């Protein structure tokens, strides 16, 4: 069991990420791939089970098993 | 169980991400995969169950078990 | 069993996301795929199953098991 | 079982998500795939069964089993 | 069982979005596919059943099992 | 003389102030002065004159000259 | 004289102050005077003339010449 | 004189001024004076003439000449 | 005389100051004078005049010449 | 005179001053003076005139001549 009295608990939290990103002529060529530009907030407690994925920013995967 | 009594718990919180971002003259050419360009913001607390997957952001799977 | 008392619980949760994004001559050209560019917020909290998929932003899948 | 008493339960909540964005000149050219530019926001509290997809934002799928 | 008492829940909940979005010139042209390019709010609690799919924003399927 | 060709001109303006104000159990209590609480917006181009005053926001004066 | 010609001058601008101001239990007492509690704006050119006072936020004065 | 040509001036400007001021119990108790406790934005231009005042913001003054 | 050709000019300008201030039981109290407690921004240009005074954030003049 | 070609110039230019400032319990107690406890940007290109300030921030002044 778990129990809390009185408590002031912050579990997976993300506080305030302040961006101030300037860019001039800017050129993306993804190919046929994962891209990620930009800011990312990923907040998560539990995750059970066999073959399990979490937070997964950029992943990529080709399994032929 | 679980039991809290008087408590100010913050699960899984996203606060306040301020993004100022200024471009000038911005190209992309995205061909058959993923591209994230932005501002994301995920929140979870329970993920349960063989081959799960939680919040994937940008995820690219080719199977052919 | 769970049990709150008095509490006050903020379970995923996205407060204020502020975005001041100014470009100028954005082009982007996606070919047969998954593409975002924009401010994203997902809650969540209980996802249960085999082969379970949560809160996927920009997912790609091809397979052919 | 669940029991609250006097709570303040805020459960996937997304508050005030502010966006000024000002383009000039934008182009967009999808060819058979998914784009997302703008802004999103989901709350979800459950999902459950075999083979289940929540919250997919920018999902593409090809299976051919 | 659930119970609640004297309780202020807010489950699945989106609070004003604001978005002041100016744009000149803007062009799309779509081929064949899915696009979203506007604000967007998905408010869910439960969804259950084997191959469930929920608040899917931007979805595409080809399936030929 | 003032002479403008095929221009743009933007003068004392004030484009889209947001505000998400949230109070809880607000008291004010003014005796006898002047007191603003809340979003103020005030766009001028000419004030001429002896002894002028613009855009006053919570002036207070007691003149016995 | 003043000549612009193709030109996109912004005097004298304000935008897109955006704020999330979240206070619980605020108490305020004044006495005379001059109080501001808020978010402001003012937006001015020219302002002529011996004796003046242009955009005062707040301003107090007793003057007994 | 003053000539412009195909320019972009940009004079006395204020951009995006992003504020998340979150407060509790907070208590002000001001007595016969000047107080400012808020988001201020103040452009000005052009002020002219003997004895003169301009963005006065929590100005105080007791002449007695 | 001034000339300006082709140019991009920014004379005057605050661009995104962004402020995340949390404090808990703040108290204030003050008597007879000026207090800024809060984000400011001045933008001017031209000022003159012979006793002239600009972009005065919390002055305190007592003159009895 | 002044002439500018094809220039980009930045004058009186404050750009994106970021502040998380995080208090606790603060208290403030002024007595017939000037204080400042906040963010503060002044942008200003010209003052003239026998006897002039600019830009004063907690100026103070008393004079008896």
């Amino acid at each position: 069991g778990v129990l809390y009295v009185g408590s002031k608990t912050k579990e997976g939290v993300v506080h305030g990420v302040t961006t101030v990103a300037e860019k001039t002529k800017e050129q993306v060529t993804n190919v046929g791939g994962a891209v990620v530009t930009g800011v990312t907030a990923v907040a998560q407690k539990t995750v059970e089970g066999a073959g399990s994925i979490a937070a997964a920013t950029g992943f990529v995967k080709k399994d032929q098993l």
